[PDB]
Parts: structure tokens; sequence; C-alpha cells
């Protein structure tokens, strides 16, 4: 069995729609894309760097053409994106010109991907694909950033896949510009008592 | 003019309904009442009796009918609810046993709270109210605190009222549950760029 982590950055509400630039996702008419960046810093970018050791991938078509237009031509800053083998879902598109590159239709094929023997899956974006995640019970880790801003409008990390659900707070931290680094893992049933 | 400060405890995906107990909220048939409870230790019991120091407050209806049926005969605990002044925002409800109750109408009441004088103003559950501050800009603060479950279904702090807004990370914590307290300011437009 392999280790699926999401990793994903939000705002205060929950948003995770387009934090790179103002064009990255304009879904809705959405205006604030790019809504990481002023808060991009040096511990951030060290952050990140443990975050991109090399593994496999599990991506939404959407996420995946996104990166695929820009990141096989920065083989260097991140490498394992290129190296790894990218698990794409997808109804549209079979084939595609990035390397280590396999497309997957159905909830089955994510499964089995699952209980294949390999490296640990990470999910960048993706947030359609992470609904059918959550929904299914096949997330084990989540690394998310939450940002000091609040945007009501946006896709969501918690949307309509989300069920109940516990979890450990296994790290946070804090960077300087005021985001909070926060990774959790499953955790079972949710517990309610009187207090 | 006033502080107004928003304390609030939320699930991961945002979510505020009846914290405390399985009967606290049952709007919606909601099942998970009392998710808070299985997270309390000393430590926490310490952080936030200093964040319940005397103030005067600021309370939707029902969550002043909840307080009211508890916190007068527990003022040993809590003796700021007692002591501080609670506005009311109501149109069913003019007076109360509650003494040190006031209860406004208007959006335009809770203006001329704000600018006349008197000491910092605290606001405790009140989500629905909280809708109407935060459409308002009339929330300076922004004290929370998050727990590692997910719950899908309940009402939510960052619900309709909500605008794209900034802020600043006056504090940040960890609690050996695995809670994380996020003490906010309000800062200025969201700002937008590129990665
Ligand atoms: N905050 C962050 O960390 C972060 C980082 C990067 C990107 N993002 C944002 O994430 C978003 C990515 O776009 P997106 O989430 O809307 O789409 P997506 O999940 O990336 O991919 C959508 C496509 O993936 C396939 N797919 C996903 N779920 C499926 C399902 N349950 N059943 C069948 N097919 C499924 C489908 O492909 P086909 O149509 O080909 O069949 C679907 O159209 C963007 O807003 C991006 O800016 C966020
Ligand atoms: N996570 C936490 O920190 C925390 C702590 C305590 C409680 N809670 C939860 O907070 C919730 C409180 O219930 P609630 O949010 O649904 O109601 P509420 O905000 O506590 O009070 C609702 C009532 O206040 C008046 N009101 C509120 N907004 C108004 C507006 N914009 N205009 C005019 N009147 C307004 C109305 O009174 P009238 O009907 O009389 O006109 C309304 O019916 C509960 O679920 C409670 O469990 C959360």
């Amino acid at each position: 069995m392999r280790k699926i982590t999401v990793l994903s950055f939000i705002t205060l509400d929950g948003v995770m729609q387009a934090p790179g630039g103002p064009e990255e996702d304009t879904s809705g008419g959405f205006k604030y894309g790019g809504w990481t960046a002023p808060y991009e810093d040096e511990v951030s970018g060290k952050i990140m760097e443990k975050q991109m050791k090399p593994a496999d991938y599990l991506l939404g078509r959407k996420t995946f053409e996104i990166f695929a237009s820009y990141w096989p031509e920065h083989a260097d800053f991140w490498p394992g994106i290129n190296d790894g083998t990218k698990y794409v879902m997808s109804k549209t598109v079979k084939k595609s010109d990035w390397k280590n590159s396999v497309f997957l239709e159905s909830l089955a094929d994510i499964k089995k991907l699952k209980n294949s023997e390999g490296s640990d899956i990470q999910v960048w974006g993706s947030g359609e694909l992470i609904q059918l995640l959550f929904k299914n019970d096949l997330v084990d880790e989540l690394w998310l950033k939450i940002f000091p801003v609040t945007l009501n409008t946006g896709k969501r990390l918690f949307g309509d896949g989300t069920i109940p659900a516990a979890f450990t707070l296994i790290e946070s931290s804090v960077t300087p510009s005021g985001v909070i680094i926060a990774n959790y893992k499953r955790a079972g049933e949710v517990k309610t008592g009187t207090v």
C-alpha cells in the first residue's frame, strides 16, 4: 500500500483556487489568482524543498496540464515532478509528451495504484480529484499552508467530497510572513463528548 | 472606537456549530455536537482563561440564550461574562433577568456601540451575527482555535457575510491535543501577484 499525501495552499476560509497567479484558474471569473504571492518567503521556500522530494504523483487532469505547461522546462528547481511517474485522472487525455505520465479513468484505477508498490504518492492542486479521494477515504495525510487572507468566492479544498473524519496533528510551524504550516494524519472516527 | 474581537472554535473545514455538546445546536439534525470535547487539556485551559478576561460582549440572541441558561450560575469560572455588559442582537427579545444585558436591533446600533466609549468587545459563538459583522468589516481581530477533524455539515464562521480581506497573524500556538490557536488582526485589501 502507498501513502497518498494531499498538499494544499488554502486561505483562512478554505479557498484553494489559483494560488500562484492571476490567470492560473479563472473559473467563475475568480479575481484573486496569485493570493499566495505576497506571502512567499525564504523559510517557506525551505519547507517547500522538503516537500519537493522525488516521489510519485496523483493529479487531476487540469492540474496536470497546468503543470505540463511549465515544469518540464524547470526540471532543475523541481526534479521530482519530472522524474517521478505522474498518474493523471482523465477521460479526455490518454497521452502526453511529458515523460512518465500514466492516465487513469476510474476510481478502481486509483485504488489499485494505492495497493501497488512504489514511492508514496503526492497530490498537488487537483481539488476536483481530491473530492473523489476524500469521499472514498483514500487520503492518508494532509499538508496545509494557511494564509492570512479571506476570499469568499473560489474552489475549496474541503468541498462536496469531504466526510466526517478525525485527524492527528503531526507537525506545525509559522512563517515570518504569517502562514501556518500544518500537517495531519488520518485518525479514525469523529469523537464527541460534553465539555 | 472599541475593538471588536471574534473568538471562534472551528473544524478544519470551518464548521463551528455546537462545539460543546451533543444538544448545544441540533439545527439540521447535526449529529456531531460536542466535537470539541475530545481536545480539552490543562494547557488549553490556561490558554483560554486569559482569553476570558473581563470585557464587554456582543452576541446573537441564540448564543446569548445558550449562555444565559448556564453562566449566571457559574460566575465562579467566568466572571467576565457576568460582570461585563452583554449587547445582544435581537428583534424578538427585549429583556433578560441576566443582569447587564442590553438588546440592540440594527446595524446602526452595532455601529453606535462601536463608536461609543467603553471597554473592548468580545464576540463568542454567534455565527449568524458574525456574518453581519464580517460583511460590514466591523471585525478588528480574530482569535481562532482549529481542531483536527472535518465534519462536512454544520454552520460555519466564514459564511454568507465573508468578504475578501487580508489579516496579520498576531500570534500562533499549538496544543498537546493538536489544536492550533491563531490570533489575527485585520490588515487591509487582499494583495495579488505572481509567484
Ligand atoms: N491551493 C493549491 O495548493 C493549488 C495548487 C495548484 C493548483 N491549484 C488549483 O486546483 C485547481 C485545479 O483545477 P480543478 O480542481 O478544477 O480540476 P482537477 O482536479 O485538477 O482536474 C480536473 C479533471 O481531472 C479529472 N477528474 C478529476 N476528478 C474526477 C472525477 N471524480 N471523476 C472523473 N474525472 C475526474 C477529470 O479529467 P477529464 O475532464 O480529462 O476527464 C477532471 O475534469 C485549480 O484551481 C488550481 O489553480 C491549487
Ligand atoms: N465555535 C464557537 O466558538 C461557538 C461557541 C459558542 C456557540 N457556537 C455556536 O454558534 C451558534 C449560535 O447560533 P446562531 O449562529 O445560529 O445564532 P446567533 O448568531 O447566536 O443568534 C441568532 C439571533 O440573533 C439575531 N441576529 C443574528 N444576526 C442578525 C442579523 N444579521 N440581523 C438581525 N438579527 C440578527 C437574531 O435574533 P432574533 O431572532 O431574536 O431577532 C437571530 O435570530 C450555535 O451553533 C453555537 O453552538 C459556537
